């Protein structure tokens, strides 16, 4: 009834651990308790991926909480599926099934698809970064090629900042010689942030110009400094702000105290925090499920080092695994519920429009209905 | 005086391994040998991929040979940045700059971008496939951007043994709707083998279609197959064969036998094996160097763990990649010289197109200047 | 009983062989048992047929199968007429009438000449092989004259095999100067194999242009390959894959054993060896027949040689000779029977296409009734 | 010291046998008389031909003069070719190289094909018999497709002559409306003789009609019925009468009897009378050189029987076939000379185009040159 897990956050990463703190403290049964070990790293550095991920599996994890980015996923997801080592991420999902990895951040390339056909879209540009992956852009030239569309992929994920000023001026130039109005922003926060910042000073935010920002984190950017101007801004939102539970936790975190829980004391939490905190829960209701199943996982700091040649992995993984995906819970992203890869199925996504007054939904996205209209 | 170098070759290279025995016998001794250590492995399990680099390194390699996939690439790169142990590849180049990586496969943007200028097209497609990377595919998505093209990209990648004839023939149905006769293929050997015997089957190789086979190897595949279909099929061609090094290569090659030395008993040579070839030549080249330079390299003890903390490397290391970035030296590829990212300067491709009596030279394409018509 | 007979297959027909021998044991009663004496031999050397004729007459056989070719069919009609010994064959029919010659394959010309008609041709090429025969292209060539047709036959059969590649590619090249797009394919299978591997090769199987595979064998060919390209490709049948027996004959054939019955593991039998199966089927039902009317065919080893001065035949042949004659059974070829000549009557041979979803019988010919559409 | 030679010979060669006993008793010398064994038999009938060339053969005969029809070519040619025996005939050449077979008949597709080439024919009726092969057909198909002329082809000798009335008046009458006005005969002498009575009494030999006769005979036939008739005549002839060497034999043939020399009192001989005199000639040329050269070749014991298996080969016989494809001596049909094959060049072919005064010589035709006109 002592659970050791282990965690893996970025060199300055904040609020996503606070709202893994905030989960562990509120979900922690009196049965047991789970007790981490948390390393802050360099992401992008695959080498102290692989050092972490070593020195965790060396020290006994039976199930390790982190992020990935394109350049560290790939070992994450084969050390995982060669070790049979549960990996629980909020990043974005890998490009196609790799067992023993939890991926909680629900899929974006059918919900823009279903908006840009709601919004009867024929020719129009795609702003993305390659700091994430290519998959959206893939799905998007399929779809484009399918519907005869005319889309302009350009990547922004090249570019340094102190030229940033003559490059996207060049970029928006050469857009404007088409007469495009109408752009995806699939890229970073602070890349949209730059991409909008330079939208206002070039003066392109007046109306007739639409924006759509391909992530599910709409309300946590600069929204009121494009929002006058009239031009269209649509987006995506995981979290429902107005739903009981997410007002009830936001009414907390909102009354915590900043020097002890970084990044708390404010009304808007990260998409990336809010399923940290859903992943707290669901570790907890896989280990509750496991303790309830009678099964013995009795494991220690005995398993052997990372490199052991060969590599033998252990019988408990794959139960562990099936605890972790088959289990049907409620968070701020709402219901919960993994298939046999490790991706969400039933999940929704709400889609908000951005007005003079505010932000407003729109209507709401799912996997068996198309995007539904109020 | 012996060297220890390491060697990383995956499952079927067979051709590869033998042209590395034939560059190690031909660069034996000029004033001392090389000692390399051979691990065959699955290059795409980056697990496995790790293990390799580890253990060779825990041998005390000086250098390390060997290969990478898109989903390997960033651990080898990141493992040699922090050890600062080199590895030279003839793999895919990596998208942007890293340390310690000899990168012998010169880029083919420029030289597909300058064939497509030549020919005068607007509407080609592009059957990408994700082994190699897609920065080729975002090149020419910036250069339809900036050049008014309608690029109709098509993934020919995530299908199975199973549907292939299907998938090709409904995609070539599909072409064949929006009428769209110049096409791009941007695969390896066995996927543009594959897509060619499916063109033929389906009748669409005859006069009024035109391929352009994006990859250094143009002759490696099988071209007679479609020499007498009457359609243009271009390529990019890395070896010339009318060159006297080539020409006496294959002649001390072709008479060889395929019981020792796989795949060593043809008129022709891949463009990998050729650059494992090249490679062999450069480690040597560079060593030789440094052995004139009369510069201590020999280890004072134990190279040490790969997972040490903190990651300590000699500072040997710099030196061994300055001397194998500093070496010009003329092979089977032609001109190789390196730059201070790693990546191949002062190269030439040979642009080739299939006429009926064989594969003919039409030009060639340099860094300094673009494509020249002969 | 114990009657004998006599065997002339070539060297080199083993799917015939083993339809003989499955035909053998299905047939094979407690009334009776037949011994047959199979000699393999070149079938074109005159000299090697009339040896073993005179040895399989020396035994004192009752009836002979086997093959002949163009230069092989003269000598064994004149020795079968002069010595009253029947010869049941599934060869192509004699030019003429021809006692004693029992032939198991059904005419072609007329259902050629009514397909012709039907698809309403006026200008066609003819590719025949003098080695097959030429009475099919003197018939269409009759008729041409008769009808006003433009035919232009070209012989194929003349060119040596080591460099059958350019002359096909130069004989089509002239075709399309002379703008001939419907082509006959009057060969064997192998030689129509060829010619469509290059069709195929220059591209000529493209929708735009006929070919009529002027054979029996429409399937035994590998159709495959030319079926997706989208041109014209028709042809004869004469076995009836959707029948009964015939489902039921594949039922066995199929699992045969290949090693034991060579060429037999398949579900694709040539219509040569169902003729063999079905001339088995005619003879042992004659034989039976001829049991049953209580005649005395009693002969001992008097026969003596084949060139006796002068030759004498024996009269019991005209009675066996009769009762070929005169058997009216089905099987795979379908409805047999027999003229006073000894060609086949009252037969239908399909007709079908090939469709990307495979050939399909799109109706029958027949000698009463001409070509009826389905 | 004599040679024994066989002879075959139809039933009704009666002139054919004169001319035999003629040449046999002209070149009869001191050295040696040889003593020909002729059998009388039907040359089509394939069993009487090999019985009587096995009796030959078992009688010891070094040498086998005959005819073959086209029903015999095939086994007389095998037999020979396996027994190595040499078979000198003035039938028509094989459609194809036959070892051990010499034909003393020059070639007619050539000379037939320059001299419409010389007429300036581009549409005609081909009117042939399936008696000689159909190697002149072919030739003149491929010519035809060559040089785009449009020819229609018809086969008379299928046709029974109780029935050939009302389809040659619907035939002619085809003709007639299709300005189809020039005719090629490529039939025996009979059947021309039938085709021009016909001709005559329809009354369709009126001015613009162009009867060819394609055989060497064209004195031998009825040629004063269509002398006035005003229609043009041509045809070809293989011996010149006004040779010192003709003139004289033709003197010494008419001087003779018809009682014991049948057919010979006439002043009229047919080319195949020729060719065998000449045959004889070369005959006793070839046994005088392997006399003079001091080669026996004689047998001591009988051959044996032609079916012994295996064959029973001898070299004496392949030395006989090169003593004579090694002869150059003159004749009546002019020069003979033989290829390392078997066919006969350096011969001359001469060309009548009948008058109102009778046949008169226009040119002749050689193999070195083109046609000549005098
Ligand atoms: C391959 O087979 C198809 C059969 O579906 C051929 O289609 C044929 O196309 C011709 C076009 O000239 C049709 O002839 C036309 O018939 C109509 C109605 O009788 C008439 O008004 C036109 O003047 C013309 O004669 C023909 O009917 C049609 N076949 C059928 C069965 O309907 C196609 O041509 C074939 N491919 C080749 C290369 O021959
Ligand atoms: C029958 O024999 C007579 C006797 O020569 C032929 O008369 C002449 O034949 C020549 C060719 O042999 C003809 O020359 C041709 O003339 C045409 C123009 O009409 C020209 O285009 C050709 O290139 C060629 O030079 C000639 O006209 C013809 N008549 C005369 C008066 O000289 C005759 O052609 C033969 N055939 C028939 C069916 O009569
Ligand atoms: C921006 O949003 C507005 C309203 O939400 C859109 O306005 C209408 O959109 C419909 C949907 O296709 C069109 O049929 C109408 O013609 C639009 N009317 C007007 C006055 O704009 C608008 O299309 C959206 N996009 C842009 C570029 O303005
Ligand atoms: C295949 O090659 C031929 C000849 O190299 C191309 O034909 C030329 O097409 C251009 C179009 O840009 C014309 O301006 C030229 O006149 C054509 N002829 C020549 C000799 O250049 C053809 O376009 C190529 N592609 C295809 C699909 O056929
Ligand atoms: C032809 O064969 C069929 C099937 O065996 C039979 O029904 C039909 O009567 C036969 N025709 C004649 C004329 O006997």
């Amino acid at each position: 009834n002592s659970i050791q897990i282990g965690g893996l956050f970025p060199r300055g990463a904040d609020q996503e651990y606070s709202a893994f703190r905030v989960g562990m403290v509120q979900f922690s049964t009196s049965e047991f308790r789970l007790t981490p070990h948390i390393d802050n790293l360099e992401v992008a550095n695959s080498f102290a991926v692989t050092n972490a991920f070593c020195s965790q599996f060396s020290r006994g994890v039976y199930a390790i909480f982190g992020f990935y980015d394109k350049k560290s996923v790939n070992t994450i997801t084969s050390f995982c599926g060669t070790l049979h080592v549960s990996f629980i991420t909020p990043s974005f999902p890998t490009d196609g099934t790799h067992p023993f990895v939890i991926q909680m951040r629900p899929d974006l390339k059918g919900a823009l698809l279903s908006l840009i056909e709601y919004y009867q879209w024929d020719k129009f540009a795609y702003l993305y970064d390659s700091d994430r992956g290519l998959s959206t852009l893939q799905a998007v030239l399929d779809s484009a090629a399918e519907k005869k569309w005319q889309v302009t992929a350009i990547n922004v994920g090249n570019i340094n900042n102190d030229k940033k000023d003559e490059t996207y001026r060049s970029l928006f130039q050469d857009l404007e010689l088409k007469k495009e109005r109408r752009v995806i922003l699939d890229c970073e926060r602070d890349k949209v942030n730059d991409i909008v910042d330079q939208v206002i000073t070039i003066g392109k935010h007046v109306k007739g110009y639409h924006y759509i920002i391909a992530n599910l984190g709409f309300t946590d950017g600069d929204l009121l400094k494009i929002q006058f101007g009239g031009a269209n801004v649509s987006g995506f939102q995981i979290v429902d702000y107005d739903d009981s539970l997410v007002s009830k936790f936001i009414e907390r975190w909102s009354t915590l105290e900043e020097k002890e829980y970084p990044g708390a004391h404010t009304a808007t939490i990260k998409y990336t925090s809010a399923l940290t905190y859903d992943a707290v829960q669901v570790m907890t209701e896989a280990f509750r499920n496991l303790r309830k199943q009678r099964i013995e996982i009795s494991r220690r700091g005995n398993a052997g080092d990372c490199l052991a040649n060969p590599a033998v992995p252990w019988g408990q993984g794959v139960e562990i695994e099936r605890a972790l995906k088959q289990v049907q819970v409620e968070g701020l992203s709402g219901n919960i519920k993994f298939d046999q890869n490790g991706k969400r199925i039933n999940y929704t996504i709400n889609i908000m429009e951005l007005k003079t007054n505010g932000p407003r939904k729109i209507g709401y996205w799912s996997e068996v209905d198309k995007m539904v209209v109020t």
